[PDB]
């Protein structure tokens, strides 16, 4: 079915819930803290569930990539070798960003945030600061009662806004990842991609202080005891089957107005996706060179690859559903509907006409801004401007600091410049440094007038971008304990500082802050615009019949469906793969190298009690049409029961464009079946202590 | 079905031909000079079929490939444009060297082969001018009559001997090609694959003389009238119905020793497919900076890519199936099968060890003989070392000069020198010569052995190289009709001339001669062996229950099955492509780049009378499960009741291995619907004249 429902929406779905299978009664679903919904939880930009009373949580291996990437080395490759922790102590901190967010409340407050906006008068820059310290004052009585994390969400271009109150653990630690053969087997070459056949899982563990409360990594924390968990599913999962996700979908753009499409399919995807190919084959290049290149930059390299990739993928979708002209009809249909509306229909037209002015600003500047962007979040550059300006923001009252800057906000700077030593090379970001700034000084004169860089580069050959990479290099913030430092230091420290990272923060500070105002007047444009636009196109929808939810926000989602396959001219995909496909996928050599014991086991087809007789061999991946994106990976895919069947991971080829105009005909989601998952740990990459955990032997 | 069975084995084969559902009787098949078969006809590397009482002759599109690139320019292009003849007077010659073949009769002459083998002592070097002069003569006596050509053809070894008689049709006209865009759709992305969705067909005309002999291009030559031609299907073909395929298959390697394979699998696939990716990116960019280049190496570009892809295909199916283990398992299991029959074993075991004798030979040359080899079939120089070997040859007798260089070869040698008028020019040619010298002075040593080779270049460089390119350079056998003259010269004119790539001929040919006689000592030895060896096979073979047909020998052959997909995991590709699959393949770039007319006709349903509810859309492609290999493009599918339902053209990317290794599961015939035929002469690139001749519109 299409749609991302909030839960709100569940009366709305009820029916087509039950038509399409579900059992469970559809109140059931409504209770956001009980079974099953309860067992659910966000990772921040990923899903995941939990899955035993002892903390257990269950996502994809390509979700805890980053905690396995933290705890690799070039010696000892957890990327490569896989995990398994026999008994609690064995059991690896996730790293101090890692997160798990259990819901407790949602809160309606559209009335009292529209009332703060309103009474910002016609004032663009008040009317952002009024949403903001709305935002702030919510948030901080919300976040009063220690170990919750609250976060105002706006859905539907501003028309509501909803407070969600989460229990935030800290600590996460590493349970078990299969081998990266099983976890991103056919890696970037079937990423994106069906027939799948990639068993991708791993385990977390959530753990507290002694005292119950959420806590940062220590000895004497203990594991989580959720009210609520999953269980695997006893029933064999079949074509047409019933099956339904929850989750924490990241962004859609179902919503946007047909020049926001134009720029991202004409510019943004292309120019992003020929960079990020770039710098990716610098990467390989260094990675071949030093392992702990490879080690240190492997987050990156596959967050690069699965971008760029999917870029690539959405701007053939929009040629194989012609996007544009959908996009350019909707909206000539809903400007003419408005007219027809009479002096009703003119606040949203003169909204429209506001909008579509905002965006003419972002050309002549994008590539510029696009390089000077990318080289300020450069390792050593963009930690000095986020230190620097952490220095400026500590003097005013915490109420008065930038959103990102706060008191609430200090534990995960520092967690990131902790990060920052598994994640950082000089000689790669060196590098990156150089292909950056090579692309900026590319660039015709009228274009590269950043002023601060133009003075640093003093040039604008290749001379003038080894000179500044050669004085970057005197930088200290290299040093671990030179980021702590200058973490705790004040303004004048900063701005009497000679290292050279340093000094660049402070030169282009000042720029920085103009351009955010900037940003902050077009936000407080938009705030009164975006939600007459927006409610308008609702309408509209409602008016032709059609599907009626917001675009993802990093909210709590519900999407349903069966599996099922699709097509396209003389094929039909199948709804499962199977065993025998991973085999004969195999070539022994990076990403089709699964491990020995697999290969043996299915040359000898031991299913291990787990063979779906319909299928004749164990499930691996499988098909449903249900509705998800970027953050839903991890996603717990529950039956008709409400049981664990599967983990939602990635999309077919022709799903990705269905960010900007949704398919139902080809938008599929790929699971990976939960039987598989059992056949792994228990015939590939052992954890009896697991299996034991979970009632599965 | 397996099996490219020989008409002889009509018997062993009616059950399955009426199994299958053949509706004709297996009777009706085996008169070869009858309806349907006698309508079949050879084109010499390709099959074709008479649709008309004129003598309109049906084939592939890469098949008249060859014919449009020779009636093309960079102004007039009828690759890309297309080509159509309204009346018999605007019917463009296919070239001196295009033939139709039309069967008269076969004849087994297996006890006199054996003999000329057999009474010519036991010598190697003996056997081959031994059974070289038997079939030199036992041809001259078939083609008394004027307008005939006869072949003796080695069948399973020489446990076979046949002759064929054929009327030769020496003026070919070119009637209609579609589009470049229709008939080679997809170009090389979608070549040996499945989906499809190409329209591969294209029209001759045979013309003879008006007393009814066949005669080379006279524009007062009159169509030929076959006995049989093929009617178009009425029946719409539908999956599962039966099929069969008539036609002349080239060559299939399923009875080579494991060593063969080994080597082609090791060696030969590998380092052709290595080279000539290498020569067609020289072609490529060569053909972007002249678009006269570009039309003149169309053809060899064409053939080049095709057979590249190829053995990239046969690689991956080889791994696919295991090929490397089945054969040795074949190759012990016959050799064990012959150690257990004692007395009747020893000739097969004897037999088998002369053969594998005769393989290391090359180890240590290959990658100079294949340098050179195709340094020498360059075109300057291919054309000086084959004019002085004929002039060599003219002042010997008939029936001891080499076939090839004899009386009845030398219509074609001219040909030959005409064609290369439109495939020549000087700075492709130098690239290419510069290309396979480079190769040369890339070997070690003790490989880099050609004594002319090494002192023309005088050195072992780039320089050394351009050094010779830029002598060869000042050649004029660049011209025709220099081209024409030494056609008719002696000898001794050849040797006074300073043109160096005649001076170079002169210089190579005694190296040339020499390697001939060993290349002939090598093939005699074999003459004994390879029958007694492959006989034991075939009954090994035969003891086991499998299919025991011949190796295709560009003689005349049978298959049949029914139209049905394919599988592998999470995929089932379905038996037909349709419409709106070549419109959702479009990208306004060669090459999925329709007609305006094809995209305007299917966007609209433009069906014209030619859908089959069965898919909802007019179909453009099938599989089915026959056996079928190079020669069998242009090939005619019949139906149950022998009509028309289509032309073979191509294979899916799993079949190309079966040239070693037949499998069952994954190889399939990929032919061109007849009412896609019919729907693109209707509809987009018109040819209303043909429809008439056909009784279709
Ligand atoms: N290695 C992967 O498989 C990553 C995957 N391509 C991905 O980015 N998954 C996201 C989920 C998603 C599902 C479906 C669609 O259409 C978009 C995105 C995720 O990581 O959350
Ligand atoms: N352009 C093409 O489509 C050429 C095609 N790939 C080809 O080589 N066809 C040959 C026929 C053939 C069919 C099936 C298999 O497995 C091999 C070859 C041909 O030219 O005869």
């Amino acid at each position: 079915a299409e749609g991302m429902w909030v839960p709100q929406q569940l009366p709305e779905i009820a029916g087509p819930l039950q038509k399409a299978g579900l059992k469970l009664s559809p109140e059931q679903l409504a209770n956001l803290t009980g079974d099953p919904m309860g067992a659910v939880v966000a990772l921040g930009g990923c899903t995941a569930s939990f899955v035993s009373p002892q903390g257990l949580v269950v996502t994809n291996h390509h979700c805890a990539y980053g905690a396995i990437q933290l705890n690799s080395t070039a010696q000892k490759n957890l990327i490569k070798d896989g995990f398994n922790a026999p008994t609690l102590k064995d059991e690896l901190s996730a790293g101090p960003n890692a997160r798990v967010f259990v819901l407790d409340q949602i809160t309606d407050v559209t009335a009292q945030a529209k009332a703060a906006i309103a009474g910002a008068g016609n004032d663009p820059l008040a009317r952002s600061r009024a949403l903001d310290a709305f935002d702030k004052a919510q948030v901080a009585a919300c976040e009063a009662d220690a170990g919750f994390r609250c976060r105002l969400y706006s859905f539907s271009g501003g028309n509501t806004y909803r407070l969600f109150r989460n229990m935030e653990i800290k600590d996460v630690r590493l349970v078990y990842a299969p081998p990266g053969s099983v976890g991103k087997f056919g890696g970037d070459v079937d990423n994106w991609m069906w027939p799948r056949h990639t068993g991708d899982f791993s385990f977390y563990r959530a753990y507290v202080g002694k005292d119950g409360k959420p806590a940062a990594f220590a000895a004497d924390n203990v594991p989580y005891q959720p009210k609520h968990f999953l269980k695997f599913a006893d029933q064999p999962l079949g074509a047409d089957d019933f099956v339904m996700v929850a989750g924490y979908p990241g962004r859609t753009n179902r919503y946007a107005l047909a020049g926001e499409f134009n720029e991202t399919a004409s510019f943004t995807y292309p120019t992003i996706a020929k960079h990020y190919n770039a710098v990716l084959k610098m990467i390989a290049d260094a990675g071949k060179a030093d392992a702990d290149v490879k080690v240190k930059y492997a987050a990156t390299a596959a967050s690069m690859n699965n971008v760029a990739k999917n870029y690539l993928g959405q701007l053939e979708g929009f040629k194989r559903i012609d996007a544009a002209g959908q996009k350019q009809a909707e909206e000539a249909a809903v400007l003419a509907w408005l007219k027809k509306q009479g002096a009703a229909g003119k606040p949203a037209l003169a909204a429209h006409a506001q909008l579509l002015k905002h965006l003419d600003t972002s050309k002549s500047t994008r590539e510029r801004d696009l390089f000077v962007g990318q080289f300020n979040n450069t390792s050593a550059v963009g930690a000095a401007i986020t230190l620097y300006r952490l220095s400026i923001e500590r003097s005013k009252p915490d109420a008065e600091r930038e959103a990102g800057y706060q008191e609430r906000d200090l534990t995960t700077i520092e967690g990131g410049l902790k990060q920052m030593d598994r994640r950082y090379v000089a000689k790669m970001d060196q590098q990156l440094q150089t292909y950056w700034l090579d692309q900026y000084v590319a660039l015709p004169a009228a274009q590269r007038d950043n002023e601060v860089l133009n003075k640093w580069l003093a040039g604008s050959d290749a001379a003038a971008v080894k000179s500044l990479v050669n004085k970057l290099g005197g930088t200290e913030l290299g040093s671990l304990d030179t980021r702590l430092k200058w973490f705790k230091a004040d303004r004048a420290a900063f701005e009497a500082s000679n290292d050279p990272a340093i000094q660049y923060a402070v030169a282009v500070m000042p720029a920085l802050l103009k351009q955010e105002e900037q940003k902050k007047i077009r936000e407080g444009e938009s705030l009164t615009a975006r939600p007459l636009y927006l409610q308008a196109v609702a309408d509209y929808k409602k008016s032709q019949g059609e599907f009626v939810y917001p675009d993802a926000n990093l909210s709590l989602r519900i999407t349903f469906g069966n599996v099922m396959g699709y097509g396209k001219d003389g094929v039909k995909y199948t709804p499962f793969t199977t065993l025998e496909g991973v085999a004969a996928k195999e070539t022994g050599e990076d990403p089709f190298d699964s491990p020995k014991a697999l290969l043996d086991a299915v040359k000898a087809k031991r299913y291990g009690g787990l063979e779906d007789k319909r299928l004749g061999s164990v499930p691996v991946n499988f098909l449903s049409n249900l509705d998800i994106t970027g953050g839903n990976s991890g996603s717990p895919v529950l039956d008709a029961n409400g049981k664990l069947v599967g983990l939602a991971f990635d999309g077919n080829w022709e799903s990705v464009s269905s960010n900007w105009v949704f398919d139902p005909v080809m938008t599929r989601m790929i699971a990976v079946d939960s039987r598989y998952m059992q056949w792994i740990m228990q015939e590939v990459a052992p954890a009896p202590q697991l299996l034991k955990e979970l009632n599965l032997a």
